[PDB]
């Protein structure tokens, strides 16, 4: 699975999904250009939230036509029709009609209510907003998937001939043992859904009992808890990074391990570890990453980097559509 | 500073130091062969602790002569002469003459007492023993250097044209803010002593205020505390790894930073982060590392990997001799 091969696999899987993805940042130039690519290539039907005139002016300003597969929704027209639904959804938290109308001025809230009404299949935003702005309404309204008590994330690491899965390198600062086992299971399910055989390495500064301490025991607990809920999955830990990827190190420090030496899914003990290793490997191996992709949400939601490129948005919409077919 | 250039710089600095390094594993084949190289190249005078006949048989078994610069000490001859000193050193902890004699059967204890008696300048062991076996007697008897409340460690990361310093990637599992500031200062002093201009990046999953949480505040506290004790040092944090090494990321996320974009010393928030990133970078960039090197000890002590090679031992003796001239 080379980087071009994996990127095409995302295109193939998204086409077979045949999903509708709402884009709250409907008039954003990068998002308009990416939506037209997804429609022309069959990656997804893109629902743009914004003024039809402005979106078409932005589309014309970038040499892009919005034909089939592009559906523009004017928030001013449809906003009031979702007020009653939002009041009903948050009535026990003190939602009023006036407050609900105030919240619906944000296109992410509007797209989330469209997502909750099963009018679209997924939501992508964040090119010109914060991560919290993208995920807070879905967290409040869509909630977590059954069997998940939290949302985590993964990065797809595109090596020259294979794809690794890293997580959680963006969201959860300090997972407990129970949460870490949940992150490992979510990440392995994500890997399998995107064509990656999950061999899950629970990372630590200790390989087995080479090191001791509360930090090592948390990874050991999470390993056992994850194996309890999913006896079918190949999980092992604790493992240092070299033991997870090198067969020679595996044969010397963890020879009875079904994961060591050939791990494909790498679960980091905390965000310090995950984000630092993710950033360092991106520079040192000079490889390519796709993500981060959220996991554990009841319906797919994903947040873009504020400096994302058009192609970054294109494949993020693909991931979101593929996640919709997974559920 | 290419890897060959840096390795020669260690040779030059060790020669100028002109130190004596005691080797408790005196009859170990790899250690005997490395000691003769250090003596012939002028890296250090090596004091081998073992049976003179056995050491010479091991030396002859590897095509190696032990001439000038090699001094063999028979533990059976000199052990009793250090019993009274050990009793005096640990009298308040319940040391007796019989217990002291029992402890002196371990050559590391004997070499540590030689180190404490200023008969040698540094100690290297661990090729056939655990790390705890190497460092416990010095920790009990030599103690920490003035201004240091703990011992930490660094790895020298030999990039194609420069050398980075990583720490602490081996010893301290979860440093407090005060300890982390101490690790940063020790690591910068180590870097400068080995010909590396210290620009210290205090690593985190947050660049500045990009992320919040107790983990980020610890790095922020350690950054300020380290700057308080050493106003002359270039320290900054918190910084993600990409902000520390990439000028473009630095100009966008930390433009007022005197370290971001050109860091040479990388201080990891905990052992999970340090060891995982160290192991991952070694595989991803396929670079070369030297270490780990202890720091903060009153007199230099260093521990070998049990799978170390002869050349690994050679340059570890060099590091230890260089550390002796630093103090
Ligand atoms: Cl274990
Ligand atoms: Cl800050
Ligand atoms: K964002
Ligand atoms: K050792
Ligand atoms: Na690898
Ligand atoms: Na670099």
């Amino acid at each position: 699975l080379s980087p071009p091969a994996f990127r095409y696999q995302l295109t193939e899987l998204a086409r077979k999904a045949g999903k509708r993805i709402v884009l709250p940042e409907g008039d954003e130039p990068r998002t308009v250009k990416a939506a037209a690519i997804c429609a022309e290539r069959g990656i997804a039907t893109c629902v743009l939230l914004g003024n039809p005139a402005e979106i078409n002016r932005v589309a014309a300003s970038q040499g892009v036509e919005l034909g089939a597969g592009i559906e523009i929704v004017d928030p001013e027209v449809v906003r009031e029709s979702y007020v009653g639904r939002l009041v009903e959804l948050r009535k026990n938290k003190g939602m009023t009609e006036t407050v609900a109308r105030e919240q619906l001025e944000d296109n992410v809230v509007l797209g989330t209510l469209m997502l909750e009404q099963d009018e679209v299949d997924g939501l992508v935003s964040g090119a010109v907003h914060t991560t919290a702005n993208t995920i807070r309404p879905p967290l409040q309204l869509i909630k977590t998937a059954p069997g998940s008590s939290l949302v985590s994330s993964v990065f797809f690491m595109l090596l020259p001939e294979q794809v690794y899965v890293y997580g959680d390198c963006a969201i959860n600062p300090d997972p407990t043992a129970e949460q870490l086992a949940e992150i490992a299971i979510q990440s392995a399910d994500s890997a399998a859904a995107f064509g990656i055989e999950p061999r899950v390495a629970m990372l630590s500064y200790s390989t087995g009992t080479s090191g001791a301490g509360s930090d090592v025991e948390k990874v050991r607990e999470a390993t056992r808890l994850a194996q309890e809920k999913r006896p079918d999955l190949m999980i092992d830990g604790p493992l240092q990074y070299d033991a997870a990827v090198m067969a020679d190190v595996a044969k010397s420090k963890a020879p009875n391990s079904p994961v060591a030496g050939r791990a494909t899914v790498f679960i980091f003990p905390d965000l310090n570890t995950g984000n630092t290793t993710y950033k360092a490997v991106q520079r040192s191996a000079d490889l390519i990453s796709i993500g981060p992709m959220l996991q554990g949400m009841r319906k797919p939601v994903n947040d873009l980097s504020r400096g994302a490129l058009v192609d970054d948005i294109v494949y993020t919409i693909a991931l979101t559509a593929i996640q919709s077919a997974q559920q």
